[PDB]
């Protein structure tokens, strides 16, 4: 075929053996920079390292057009979740790459990086004509898309592109994603001895009553909410005067997320006030939602590339975020390609070899389709 | 007049400055033993020190009759709550003894001990006739009446007596105290990503809903219940699969405490099961309740002693336990005398000097009244 399977596997295995836990990207980043320079790209850094939760700058690597056709970008993230120091990957007879059980594999997202490096090597050695391609390697994706948020957008020059970073089968494309917001609550009551409970106001009882009347779980077909953490109270014989709650909400409609966050806020505040306490609520947007139209070129090209390789060509809506959630806010239409990694963020993480081969073949195919528009 | 007020004050100050945080009674215990022996008492020790939460044995100190009249016992506890290392008491012009604000005072319960020692010294030096009196000095009262629970009851020989350890004005007598039970619940759900909440079952939602269904606070006129601790969940983006609740219940009716604890147990178990989780509920009796009939000799002698000293002579019901709650289970009618200590278990704890004088005078009067019967 086109891609070198043996080389792609070796690249992937090399990459997972470079320690890059999120916020500690300073080892992997110079190595990736030098690899993309070695492949003939002009590699530029932004100033993301200045952020105190990030260990190196983002990389924006540009390959000149050798044809005019559309300007493409591709993105993967160089960081992994914890624990991912000294990953010892094992290729098995079942056709899956595993960790040894002591770490994550870091297929999320070094499969995406291995796929990008293999494709450039294939393009070089076969002189495949192509348009302009940007390879955007981010830091801190696993700390809440922080590299993407600190990205110098003037370094980008693209009509559309692809985040190689969806939890879906290879050939499935994520065409929309939700807005996510964090909602935290501090519920204050009044301390008393537990024998004289009329002298106090229990923040545990207020928080429990609030939660019991709150729209939570699958709030509707396109909206979710979850209380992740509930902590409060020091002793059985004391009326609890403080509870801390940490929650989230997600929706694919911006008006529904607004209503849901206001709802949670108001339920906490008015339940606490009714029972003689008070609620301090604070909110933070993690990322904004998007939906790319089904007839946009970026979608149809993704689908054609899947069809050409005998894959589903399905388009789905994700339950969460990626760097494409942020890059979409720059006005560059972006969809998220299935990588086919499994059990990510756990020490059982694994990568099917056939999926790595197809992903690499798909990214090549996308570049060729864009090159013939 | 009869109690030596300065000597009483000096004895109190001496005792508070000997560290006896609960479980670390090993230093104060032999110091107290020598004081009781030097005042002419036969002192016996049990084997409470073998208990791994207790640092010394209880002391049972017996004073033979110099008359036949009823056999009395008096009890105080030698331990204090934390923080009570390096207590630096201050006697102020407003008529109160304070700490320096970095520790508790330990008026609870060294006011009781001081009162006892002074009364013994007045009896000795004035040759006041008396019946048999036992002075029962416990350890671990502040760890849940643990020394009283380890007490060798065959060392006791009394018709009735008094725990000098109530949060009430001097001349007020506690004639009843409730049953307290601890109830703890581990609520288990099922983990899932917060974007797909139907795949999981939130233990936070279950635990909150259970609490909203439950009778809590002032359950009725003589029954209380409190959720003191509520802890669960690790992250906003994960459906929480575990919550630990720690609760209590109290009642002056031993059947209503059982009904309440069954009610709480049943609501946890049925709510968990309904919503697809489970509830593990464990119960422990901290201490049993009692109520001494108001016409009993022990109550009438406490009230008479109070009236003789110009004090209210009220009888109340307490909100909590004491060593008297345990000693009553041995069949020795016991009521709890108001000590007049204030803001106990806090670094603002204080002792009115006038209350200390009246308490020592009251204990002396009770011994005299018993000696006439
Ligand atoms: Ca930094
Ligand atoms: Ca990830
Ligand atoms: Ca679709
Ligand atoms: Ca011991
Ligand atoms: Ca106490
Ligand atoms: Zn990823
Ligand atoms: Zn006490």
């Amino acid at each position: 075929g086109m891609i070198n399977e043996q080389r792609l596997l070796n690249t992937f295995l090399e990459l997972v053996q470079i320690d890059s836990e999120t916020g500690n990207e300073s080892t992997i980043q110079p190595i990736l920079k030098e690899k993309f320079i070695a492949l003939g790209l002009d590699v530029k850094e932004d100033e993301a390292a200045k952020h105190p939760k990030l260990g190196a700058n983002n990389l924006v690597c540009t390959m000149n057009s050798t044809i005019e056709v559309p300007k493409l970008y591709l993105t993967s993230h160089m960081d992994t979740v914890v624990p991912a120091i000294n990953v010892k990957p094992i290729v098995k007879d079942d056709g899956y790459i595993y960790s040894d059980g002591t770490t994550i594999l870091g297929a999320d997202d070094k499969a995406g990086l291995a796929a990008m490096l293999e494709v450039l090597q294939v393009i070089k050695e076969q002189q495949i004509p192509h348009g302009q391609i940007q390879f955007v390697i981010t830091v801190g994706e696993e700390s809440g898309l922080i590299g993407a948020k600190e990205l110098n957008s003037e370094l980008l020059d693209a009509d559309f592109g692809y985040a190689i970073d969806a939890s879906a089968d290879v050939g499935t494309t994520v065409v929309g994603a939700p807005t996510q917001m964090l909602i935290s609550a501090k519920i204050i009551g009044k301390t008393a001895h537990a024998s004289t409970p009329k002298e106090g106001v229990s923040a545990i009882n207020i928080a429990a009553k609030a939660i019991s009347r709150m729209k939570l779980g699958q709030v509707d077909e396109i909206t979710t909410a979850n209380i992740g953490k509930f902590h409060g109270g020091s002793a059985t014989n004391i009326v609890a005067d403080e509870v801390i709650l940490e929650a989230e909400a997600r929706s694919h409609d911006p008006e529904r997320i607004k209503t849901q966050v206001k709802h949670m806020t108001d339920v906490f505040e008015t339940t606490a006030s009714e029972l003689g306490g008070k609620a301090e609520v604070t909110v933070e947007q993690s990322y904004p939602g998007f939906k790319i139209n089904d007839n946009e070129a970026v979608v149809k090209i993704a689908q054609e590339s899947a069809r050409n390789l005998g894959l589903s060509a399905n388009t789905i809506i994700s339950g969460g975020g990626s760097d494409g959630s942020i890059i979409n806010t720059f006005g560059i239409p972006s969809v998220i390609l299935g990588v086919g990694y499994e059990k990510i963020h756990t020490t059982n993480e694994r990568m099917p070899i056939k999926s790595l081969n197809l992903l690499a073949s798909q990214v090549l195919e996308i570049i060729k389709i864009v090159a013939r528009q």
